[PDB]
């Protein structure tokens, strides 16, 4: 059995598949706190998780000129200026699960808590490049290209890319973390070096890395070219064509209510509705609409999180808002949020649809009843 | 009569205000062309047009140790080297007739064609800034303000700012423009020198430059601080807070029909739906959903212009899409875009409502028949 060397994780985790491992926090736990606990941040992995013995590790980084510079777990730590980045990781699963309420679509059900975020701490993958030899601006489209340690059956390791000027910007704080929350990788999150790429979409954030290479092109792996891209609602599996769209990089804008939760009796009197809010590119949620009625009146919900500076607004807000409500009443519970550039939410799924059930970005709704 | 100086204008326009004057060009020729004609370009004048005496004329720019460049027109023209850039103009309103079918709001009624697009030609606003001694990179949040020779009976110019990071990227393609397809900048366009400012809302091209200055803290004139500004639906003219949103500028998603128009009676058999597509901040559009339905079946349209480097386009997309008609029927035709961050339209309008009627981008619904 290849997956007998995975970790142990936390019992109280909503697992959607145990080989291999995907799972995403309780939703009653999810916004608690700003930053996720190692042990409650949302888990993804596509095969067995590699067993790595620290100082045998290597990372091999390619060179402008064809050269391979080889650096230790230690040289890393110590060669580097430590940064630190709060982020927080989406994947673009999140909330498949109301795109398959509209039509069966192909994916782990994730429910809303395919989010997390984290303190993460590790090299500027920019002064890694430098030290290599690369200069800051290329010519052209270059893309700076990641492998995994881990492989399928048939030998190709996860893999995945990010634009050559992201990788390069001080300003994009893109980290070769190997800290996170203040202690070390868990095995689960990339032990003993992950990429973190903010303000990009999960699956480029890649784990447990064994190489990075500059290239004119993107990554040719699986996850780079055949997937996480978005389609228009009439495609399906005979017509699509991965050529037609671009590999998602910064993702959307993003809400869900975390309290209450779906189907709740509620008492009457006062109720604190409380959720999360995101987007991408570093853009900031400046708003956050609430709606106890099905999506027709609303009010302006109070945000918390800590103002970075603009275009880097790497980690979600969370946000609540206290309500008054009346005894043996029905409530459609709605929020919608607006980022920096003004892109706003979908009113519904439908119109978005797509056969992966990837970006799921339509009002969050959420049916409770309020005790008589 | 302050507006006896202005210039003539094409008789075709279609005028929502005669002083000051704004117009749109129709819309069965809005999207004729990738360029639009400089004489059909919408325009949108707060106060009368300066006329101004191109030798005589000065653009004072102050330095970083408060002294002040102070240039010429010719001077503009020689020391730069000239740049080229090819931008889409939407103005913050376009598309506010839409907003106001739900509930009144207050601002110039503009239909789908507050919004055109030019190449233009001028100095670099950096090289303009490096020019005048300022660094390529100023600690903390700093802005560029900008004022106009137009001015109200109380002395104030019209004026605005964008971040001091976008005025000096090389990538940001910031202008301070002396021509417009080819020709020099018309008097209602700016003339003989205007900032044009890619992938940001239009009140920011600040026209007829009389000032460019460096400061801590955003342009402290009416347009910028208490106008172009997104609130929540619920919000009317007695709780608005002005310092509670950011100002507009990146904008977001954004598509129309052009062809055919509202009403319209369209022969059997194949009917051609042409549009535009366009976002802000340099966000490529990838695609473009058309339904003739009311929005619940779509096909993919197809795009044209011409695709720019990643971050950098500034220029909308033309959209077409050639399909079947049956004699008899009814259509509700409807377009929406996605962009390069997977951003995408919201289905209705009122969700999105504010005040000043700004930030219209819901999806463009045409109804028509098909003749017998
Ligand atoms: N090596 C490796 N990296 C990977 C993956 C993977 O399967 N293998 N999954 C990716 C995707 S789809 C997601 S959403 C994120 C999730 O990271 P997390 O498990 O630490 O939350 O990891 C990305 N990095
Ligand atoms: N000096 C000056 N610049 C200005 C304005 C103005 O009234 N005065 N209007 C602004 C706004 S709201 C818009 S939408 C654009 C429109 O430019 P255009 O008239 O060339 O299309 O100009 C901007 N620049
Ligand atoms: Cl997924
Ligand atoms: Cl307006
Ligand atoms: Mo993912
Ligand atoms: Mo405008």
């Amino acid at each position: 059995d290849p997956f007998a060397g995975d970790p142990p994780r936390h019992p109280g985790l909503r697992v959607n598949s145990q080989k291999p491992f995907n799972a995403e926090p309780p939703a009653e736990l999810l916004a608690e706190r700003f930053l996720t606990p190692n042990e409650l941040f949302f888990t993804q992995n596509h095969l067995p998780v590699p067993a790595v013995e620290p100082s045998s590790y290597r990372l091999r980084v390619d060179g402008p000129g064809g050269g391979t510079l080889s650096l230790s777990l230690a040289e890393l730590r110590s060669r580097f200026p430590k940064h630190e980045v709060t982020a927080t990781l989406q994947c673009a699963g999140n909330r498949r699960s109301e795109m398959s309420r509209v039509r069966p679509v192909k994916g782990l059900p994730w429910d809303i808590g395919a989010i997390s975020t984290a303190r993460w701490g590790g090299a500027r993958l920019r002064d890694v490049l430098l030290h290599a030899g690369f200069p800051e601006e290329l010519q052209g489209e270059w893309h700076v290209c990641f492998e995994g340690l881990d492989a399928d059956p048939g030998g190709a390791p996860y893999g995945a890319s990010i634009p050559y000027g992201r990788a390069l910007s001080p300003a994009a704080d893109v980290l070769l973390a190997y800290e996170m929350n203040g202690t070390e990788l868990p095995r689960d999150h990339g032990f003993p070096v992950r990429v973190v790429v903010p303000g990009v979409v999960g699956a480029r954030s890649v784990k447990w890395l064994r190489r990075v290479a500059v290239s004119p092109d993107e990554s040719p792996s699986h996850w780079q070219q055949n997937d996480y891209k978005g389609f228009s609602p009439c495609v399906d599996w005979d017509t699509v064509d991965y050529r037609t769209a671009p590999a998602i990089q910064e993702l959307p804008v993003q809400s869900a209510v975390t309290q209450p939760r779906p189907g709740a009796a509620v008492p009457p009197g006062e109720l604190t509705v409380k959720g999360y809010a995101w987007s991408g590119g570093g853009r900031e949620v400046v708003r956050v609409d609430v709606s106890l009625d099905g999506g027709r009146t609303w009010k302006v919900a109070r945000l918390m999180g800590d103002k970075a500076p603009p275009g880097r607004a790497w980690a979600w807000a969370l946000w609540e808002l206290t309500v008054p409500v009346e005894a043996g009443t029905e409530l459609e519970i709605v929020c919608k949020a607006v980022d920096s550039s003004y892109n706003v939410q979908p009113d519904s799924v439908a119109p978005i649809w797509n056969l992966r059930g990837v970006l799921s970005t339509a009002w969050h709704r959420v049916r409770v009843s309020v005790q008589d």
